């Protein structure tokens, strides 16, 4: 018994992980990934999927959709501070773009060549797997939720078959990118806020209250090398890029490791914490929007939140995460 | 020949602008997207197809049906204008049985109906922008949405579209809210995003112009005197439809005879010498609580132009253009 | 029976037109002239209403209380486009300066000089004046409403004994200053949206749909020359010179070929409501828009509870009483003041 | 000595911090203000004079009635944390029955409590402000209603009047609302108004400092240590009031021991020393349906000092200070 699902992502140095756990989890069966503006431009966030795929010889497998590239009534605002310019920066990618597989998705679509992807290319996709699934369709997003609500202004009878895995929010503890929000609910909190109303299953898998708590240590990175470098003299340096700008932005001296939380989630359920309840999105504030207002310390439930893992959960997440960097050494 | 698009919400008045786009030489109606508003977009698609075989022309003209809510914001029905099917006063049973298979069918390849989705339109209008030497023209005369979607999947074909709308109002207060207009205040953001995104847009037809734009007794004799001759028939249909669009004018707003808003548009861009222009910039409000969907003006860089007026013999120059338009259809209906 | 009132105020030549017709009504008994922001800053309304009144021998009788300098939340904004720098442009005030008696307001508060005026000076007065009202005490306004929204604030109390007479607003056509909204309610809206809710019996007695209409037009100066001329003819030249000014600027700014006067009209609201229509309705006062603030949003376009009268037309003859009325006024100053 | 003013909605914190204030030498309080918060502003009125009789103060410090409500916002009682009279846990009737004439009547010449009206503060503090060398200092712990009154009626009293307030959160999540401080929330337009008016003002106590001064079972002994020798009915009053805040704070937010908050704020004046600072931009927001209060920090020019801290020592220092001024207090009951 296998899940399938999609994956939404801006990529960015932790969606790059949560790439890397979804696809080779036994777990999980990874229809499609679409990638979102965010970290960078989608047209990067595109770029760094391929990039992820291919690095891990799953390019020419996975088809990656190039969604929207900017909010549904904001201005972008990109990410470059902790992601780099291209979004995946501390690596030379030359390699891994010279050889690179041409797209399935292209394929799936009928087009000659990447120059014809457009925003809503996913839809039909998407629709199709919604159709068929038994009860729901499960998609992990971890960066803006543009796509996600633009598919479901298109396909609003779809929202009550989807179930949504989110790697998004702070509830408990205070913001990352504003004082009390997350960068991909500020991103586009309108997007989140269609999504909540919609119908769909929501879950607050991953918010900062979690993941604050997985950092990627020095015991973290033995633990790689001890998994990957007998198989595969990477990794290391992107994790390490993205350990130089959060301790340059926010004074973290080990990095949190956000996206594969979410994928985590879908995984393992057991380790995580569930509490359902009614969650505000905050659009009016002038300083606040993206705000997950919560009635848990009468509006009905609209969404589970996941406050924090059991004990034995942090084990189990670099486990799983460990485990899966090796078998990608392997390959 | 100009080539255009129209995007409504049929509705009395989206019907007639659909009679004098299609029927008008000086246009080439390459399609017709269908939007929420005055009823649900499936309605709205029907009543656009409906419009169409009346004229005898739903074989010709693809009609896509378009978004069913506003971006980010609940639907608002107008029923109490137009009914619960959008287009009240008349049977339409015949029309609807007689009704020949839509050519977006054939564009997309579709089965049957049940397979349109919102963004159908989308591929064939970009084509359409791209082929344009200067610009590709859409005529909007209700909730804005298809076209700021379109805008969010297509942001570089912004600037080679260009908009001529009824919407707003500018010197005069407003009809569903006191200070704004129906088409903007159902979906503000839209209208927002659409003169942010580099379009060239136009309010060609707001309350200050159409609110003189009336369904006078007059003009109903004209219309009589027009097509009676040669269609009975087409002469009730019409009449019923600007009669049943008079009652509830008068009842909603006590006016004695209803504006013809949504034709004053497509006229502007027939024969645009008989409109005043300025340009300017217009801020829509989108944060108001009880005026979202203004139009705030500095009457910041130009964003829009906008005609405030007719110039003087502009409301016949309409009329005349109108009338025609009915007199040729009744030709074609037959007797 | 004659109706004892205040006057708020930001003159301003409307205002001033508005202080000579309820100062020396008969139906009238001003108890005193509150001073707000506006068109000026607070200091100069003060300095303008004093002037106004020296003008038209008062000066001695009524007191003028200087109010708040700002809106309750917002940046103050002046409006020296229609009014000059001095609030009250066109003519050379200097005389009426140095001929100035000492203002009553100082007795009533026990202060030394105009230094040591502060903007709740008014409170006390007006809550005796409350107090006293059989029913409700009646105050006009003709500015911004912060210093009722003040005095509120300090008194909720009194709202239910209050009754205000107001030139605000615009609900069946646009606004001046902003596309949607008039001046006196943009540049508070959070004070009109206080006082709808205090339990207030609010009236907008002069909205622009009325004040738009009511124009300083060429009949309306021969029949001031022909009522002032045989006893002031400097009475008659300062007057006209006044409106003209406000001619001037109105024709520069907004394109009027006659200017309207506003702010009288609310007086005249109080002294004739008989040439009023008027109905109840639910006013909501946009706080919240970015380019609306102030508007005046109602029902009343179509076919919550009541919280306000709306005056939106004189009846016929309205127009010819309001001038009358004003050109008496006008005729009875112009006795006083002599050549 | 250090002249100042405190405005406050007693409340059970408000109490301790005032004893904290009236009692300590370095400290010269002019007089009190009350503001609608916690409860009605009648009644935090009244819990003031009650503080001030306890500690046999009533007849010396003038009381103010200030503002029932917000500038632009409904009110919003806190009776959840502070009972319904806002100063549950003990009986009040004695202590009410033996209760002085107010001082303030007699700098007003007002016949009673019945004349007293929101405004009666300001003239007493705009002589206060012009009499300052460099600046008055208030310490602020309910809503800032009444000082947003006051600079809206003296805005040029803004440049010399210091400001030292329990008030907001920064680094850590909410009490009332998930983002926003109660007296923040209560009324954001009045401290936006402030911190756009000149005033030097301090967020001296934010949750982030208050949620780590708890009142715990050691702190409960050296009280009785201090007290009990003395007057015991103070020590039954005082720790009764500490209880009661200690039921409502488990019921409603599960602290295992209640965070003392005001008096911090206090404590910042006394001695400045044991504080963490930082110089920031604070917005306060105003426009947010459900983030109204919200202090959103640059961490645009400085507007505010915050103290996100106490140094290693400030709580031992902080309690030392509070566990004298009780034992003063008991002194002088008897
Ligand atoms: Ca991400
Ligand atoms: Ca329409
Ligand atoms: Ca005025
Ligand atoms: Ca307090």
């Amino acid at each position: 018994m296998s899940i399938k699902c999609a994956l939404d992502c801006d990529p960015g140095h932790d969606d790059l992980a949560m790439i890397m756990l979804a696809v080779y989890s036994p777990k999980l069966d990874v229809q499609y990934i679409s990638t979102t503006h965010g970290n960078q431009t989608v047209n990067k966030t595109y770029q760094n999927a391929r990039r992820t795929l291919n690095l891990i010889k799953r390019a020419d497998k996975i088809p990656v959709y190039r969604g929207y590239s900017k909010p549904l009534t904001r201005e972008s605002v990109a990410c470059p501070e902790i992601h780099g310019e291209s979004g995946l920066g501390g690596v030379d990618w030359s390699e891994i773009d010279r050889t690179m597989p041409r797209n399935p998705a292209l394929d799936i679509l009928g087009y000659k060549d990447e120059s014809e992807l457009r925003p809503d290319d996913f839809f039909k996709h998407l629709h199709r797997l919604v159709s068929a699934a038994e009860d729901k369709f499960d998609i992990i997003s971890t960066g803006s939720e543009t796509n996600i609500a633009q598919y479901l202004l298109a396909y609003p009878e779809d929202a009550k078959k989807i179930r949504m895995t989110t790697m998004a929010g702070n509830f408990m503890i205070v913001g990352n990118i504003m004082p009390f929000a997350e960068f991909n609910v500020l991103i586009d909190p309108e997007a989140i806020s269609n999504i909540l109303q919609s119908g769909v299953d929501y879950t607050f898998a991953a918010p900062l209250d979690i993941t604050h708590t997985v950092l990627v240590t020095e015991k973290v990175i033995n633990d790689i090398k001890a998994a990957t470098e007998p198989y595969s003299p990477m990794i290391i340096k992107l994790l390490f890029f993205f350990k130089d700008t959060y301790r340059d932005v926010f004074g973290f001296i080990d990095p949190p490791l956000h996206d594969p939380v979410a994928a985590f989630h879908l995984i393992a359920p057991e380790w995580f914490e569930h509490v359902r309840c009614h969650v505000d999105i905050e659009t009016k504030g002038e300083y606040t929007y993206g705000c997950c207002c919560t009635n848990l310390i009468v509006k009905p439930d609209n969404a589970t939140v996941c406050l924090k893992l059991k004990e034995g959960g942090h084990d189990a997440f670099w486990n799983q995460m460990i485990t899966v960097w090796g078998e990608i050494a392997k390959e």
